[PDB]
């Protein structure tokens, strides 16, 4: 079938062993080279390659220490910090398995996401804590709980060093620490939530191959960045999630060192940027809002800057166009995954742009566009839903075969749920999700195309668009719109500027509503059930 898109063949081939293994070789390089993996943008607090790797294998002899066997679970739940990954890599080290979550999950969302993983030990951000105590009274088999950000212990409970320190030999050296090999297509590295489901967070299973497999992608030539001591790279993601775990993971694959930022206001992303030189950026699309908009960009050195790279939302194309236009780059790169896809499957090829487009598909991976109603393939410039197939599919939901079943099917395509399209030279774009489509009579319009025309007004922050039920035409498409700081639009003059920009069957029929925040998930996607509930209240 010609209508099927294959991935190239990497330029570095998967390597042998475990993911532990593999980031145990590449971080060990890096240590004795006298590296920093770890600077907390804000505070400016560094860990280095070798701290890092020290402390991950005492953690690992320390879990062992505890009684966890290959195949148990430990999970994490914090905010970003730049201890993070200590405990992911320390189970990777050693075959238990991680959950991560954050601590910003609803209780409901974490009692619901710990409840399916069952950790036996939790590392909880200080912040996060009082949420583990309370889910460890429904979620009863959490034995422990570690303190993962504080060099003491605290509130009663041990602190991570002193949970090595209690676990492990005295005088006991990292250096002769082994990482465990594993069943690798079989063994779970990392059970992970999506962000932005309508229901309740399932646990996605990802293996050891499926991370091995990401490892080649993130240093890739074409497909990644490549290996290149000094380069700092700036990230905005949430680390709990597979954008900011794979990526994460990757840039300690490949040197880098991770500027961690967690302020997003314009003068500390621009001074992170000048300060640390960084090379390169990893973001959602929500802050581009925010470097269009700057008015002191000549403020700072911005000269070490070379790719803002985009993930996780639909990114407005006028929109990344004019930041790349601010920042002297020839584009922003941009990468497309779902969760249960590990990583990005379609990636913008370095040296291979096109306008508007979502990339092209990674290494050992195919993609199809499928008709919406036959499930048959489609040729390029037709719209229907992305299907992909490779490496990186996880294993499957945890405990959750009918959801397993739904998403990958007969055949083994998983069935992304999303709308797009490939061209002639078989650059993807992506369009948004099947699910918001706006029924408005016989159309089926994207939000992500309202959301960009709204964006683009310069009195208007953020936009998030959904259907309201109608009687006669089944939705109207409406929007919620957070104003600049400053200005004024009135309902009728977005309607009306909206009109100007789009078709008919686009208008904003089902109206306008003004707040401060625009409802979406903890990677930008819009919430839709959140708007249609705004969009019903009166004014
Ligand atoms: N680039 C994109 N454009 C438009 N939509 C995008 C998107 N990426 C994710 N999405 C949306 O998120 C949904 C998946 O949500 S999710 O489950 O929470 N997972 C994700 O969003 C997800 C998991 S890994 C990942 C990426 N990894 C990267 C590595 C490098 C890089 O430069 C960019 C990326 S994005 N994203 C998709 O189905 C799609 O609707
Ligand atoms: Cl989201
Ligand atoms: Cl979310």
């Amino acid at each position: 079938d010609e209508n099927i898109v294959v991935g190239p063949k990497p330029f570095y081939p998967i390597e042998e062993g475990s993911a532990g293994t593999q980031l145990r070789k590449y971080m060990e390089r890096y240590a004795k080279l006298g590296a920093i993996a770890f600077t907390n943008a804000v505070t400016g607090v560094d860990y280095s390659y070798a701290e890092y790797l020290e402390k991950s294998c005492c953690l690992g002899k320390a879990l062992q220490n505890y009684g966890l066997v290959v195949d148990g679970r430990i999970a994490l739940c914090s905010e970003n910090c730049e201890e993070f990954f200590i405990p992911v890599i320390a189970g990777l080290f050693i075959g238990v398995g991680v959950a991560p979550t954050n601590e910003i999950y609803t209780l409901r969302e974490l009692v619901h996401s710990l409840g399916i993983s069952k950790p036996t030990i939790v590392f909880s951000s200080k912040k996060g804590l009082d949420k583990v105590i309370t889910v460890q009274k429904t979620v009863t088999t959490i034995k422990t709980i570690v303190i993962l950000d504080s060099k003491v212990d605290y509130r009663g409970y041990q602190c991570l060093d002193t949970f090595i320190k209690r676990n492990t030999p005295p005088g006991y050296q990292a250096s002769s620490f082994k990482t465990v090999e594993v069943d690798r297509k079989e063994q779970v590295a990392l059970i992970m939530n999506s962000s932005g489901s309508t229901g309740l967070p399932k646990g996605v299973q990802l293996t050891h191959e499926n991370i091995v497999t990401r490892f080649s992608h993130a240093r890739d030539p074409i497909y990644g960045n490549q290996v290149s001591p000094g380069t700092a790279v700036l990230t905005v993601v949430p680390f709990h999630h597979g954008f900011g775990m794979f990526t994460t993971l990757g840039y300690l694959i490949c040197g880098f060192r991770v500027v961690m930022l967690t302020k997003f206001d314009e003068e500390t992303f621009l001074k992170t940027l000048q300060d640390y030189k960084c090379t390169n950026v990893i973001l959602v699309p929500t802050l581009f809002a925010i470097l269009n908009k700057s008015e002191l960009l000549n403020k700072y050195d911005l000269s070490n800057l070379v790719e803002i790279a985009s993930g996780g939302a639909p990114l407005s194309k006028e929109v990344g166009e004019a930041v790349a236009r601010r920042f002297n780059l020839p584009g922003v790169r941009q990468g497309y995954g779902l969760t249960e896809t590990t990583s990005a499957i379609i990636i913008t090829p370095e040296g291979d742009d096109k306008p508007g487009a979502s990339g092209k598909v990674v290494p050992l991976f195919k993609a199809k566009v499928i008709d919406l109603d036959t499930k048959k393939s489609l040729g390029p410039n037709r719209r229907g839903e992305v299907c992909v197939k490779g490496p990186m599919l996880m294993k499957g939901y945890v405990n959750n075969p009918e959801a397993t079943k739904e998403l990958i099917d007969e055949e083994g395509w998983l069935h992304t749920g999303d709308i797009g399209y490939y061209d002639e030279e078989k650059h993807f774009f992506i369009v948004d999700r099947l699910k918001s489509l706006i029924k408005y009579k016989g159309y089926q319009v994207p939000p992500a195309e309202l959301e960009s025309v709204l964006l683009q007004h310069p009195s208007i922050f953020d936009a998030g668009v959904a259907g309201v039920p109608d009687p006669v035409a089944g939705e109207l498409p409406g929007a919620v719109v957070v104003l600049e700081s400053g200005k004024n639009m009135t309902e009728k003059e977005v309607m009306d500027y909206v009109a100007s920009q789009v078709s008919n069957a686009k208008r904003l029929r089902g109206g306008v509503r003004f707040v401060d925040e625009v409802p979406k998930g903890l990677t930008g996607k819009i919430d839709g059930r959140a708007i249609r509930e705004i969009l019903k209240k009166p004014v």
